């Protein structure tokens, strides 16, 4: 089997992409911000606390010929940027551009935090990092992708993110019609739960390639690049009046900036960011402040390819016996 669907940016910004998933029977359809960089699938449900619901739709287990209690499940997570949720579990069947998954835990949200009742057009998160990862309690649960793989043609899922523009998750198999080249594939490491590998290095704008090995996380779930410090502060050095702001949070420059590009290196070849996908736009309506989509990971912990980077690649995340990752241009 295979699936395709289309994933469409949620505002101007790329701040995150939906993509639509039928939950139920009949279906009920929840746009769902497809996430590498965690295990859980979570839907905004009619068991979420009232006052934190705001236009989002919902899952009614209910209402579900096929949803089942997980009785005694729980869940609870909490992410990067310090957003949570948490409720319990039904099992129900899930579908993702015509593949479908039988007996998928569904995580009903009874709680969830300020950043997401504010976000209207996010119904829920799908996880596609390492099962290892999954929150529930006290059976773990397995992910949609790991749940599918043995009914896929091939064991892989795509992601190919548009800049300001809808892109495509593929199930089961690799579009050679969607990508520019070759595919180069590196090692992933599932040691921490992600789909974790090595960049060999990064150039700022057309500047000599610095060959350097980056540790870091192929994160859908993420809006931005976050890079050592050093590699940052090289890249912003490049942008007149550009700064650090600690008032703001990161990096900002003047809005009449033209940004350099971003190369980072996956083996011997290259994927380059155009300078565009670095603007992020005002820090504030109107200001002459943008803000960067090149971050410190500093602080983090990890060093984060969120969709900055992601998005300048056609990206294949094989979940084969020994995962890889694999980055092409496009």
């Amino acid at each position: 089997s295979t699936g395709s669907a289309t994933t469409t940016p949620i505002d101007s910004l790329d701040d995150a992409y939906i993509t639509p998933v039928q939950i139920g029977t009949p279906a009920q359809t929840l746009n769902l911000d497809f996430d590498t960089g965690s295990s859980d699938l979570w839907v905004f449900s009619s068991e979420t606390t009232a006052s934190e619901v705001d236009g989002q739709t919902i899952y009614t287990p209910s209402k579900s010929t096929t949803a089942k209690l997980l009785s005694g499940a729980t869940w609870s997570i909490s992410y990067g940027d310090g957003s949570s949720s948490s409720g319990d579990v039904y099992t129900d069947t899930v579908s993702v551009g015509g593949l479908t998954v039988t007996g998928q835990a569904v995580e009903s949200a009874k709680k969830v935090s300020s950043s997401f009742t504010e976000d209207s057009t996010i119904d829920g998160l799908l996880g596609l990092a390492f099962s290892t990862l999954n929150t529930v309690s006290p059976t773990q649960q397995k992910t949609f992708f790991d749940n599918a793989k043995a009914s896929l043609d091939s064991p892989v899922f795509t992601a190919d993110l548009g800049y300001h523009a809808p892109g495509t998750y593929n199930f089961g198999f690799i579009d050679t019609t969607a990508y520019t080249g070759s595919i180069t594939y590196t090692a992933v490491s599932t040691k921490q739960g992600f789909w974790e590998w090595t960049s060999t290095g990064y150039a700022v704008g057309s500047g000599t390639f610095k060959s350097t090995s980056i540790d870091g996380i192929a994160d859908t779930g993420t809006t931005l690049l976050y890079l050592p410090a050093t590699v940052v502060s090289a890249y912003w050095a490049q942008v007149s009046g550009a700064k650090s702001s600690s008032s703001v949070g990161g990096y900002v420059f003047p809005c009449s900036a033209t940004l350099p590009s971003f190369t980072f290196g996956v083996g011997s070849a290259r994927i380059v960011i155009p300078g565009d996908y670095i603007d992020f736009g005002p820090i504030s309506t109107g200001s002459s402040s943008c803000f960067g989509g090149i971050q410190s990971s500093a602080g983090i912990g990890i060093n984060i390819f969120g969709d900055v980077a992601l998005k300048a690649a056609f990206v294949v995340f094989n979940g084969a016996t020994t995962p890889t990752l694999g980055f092409a241009s496009k």
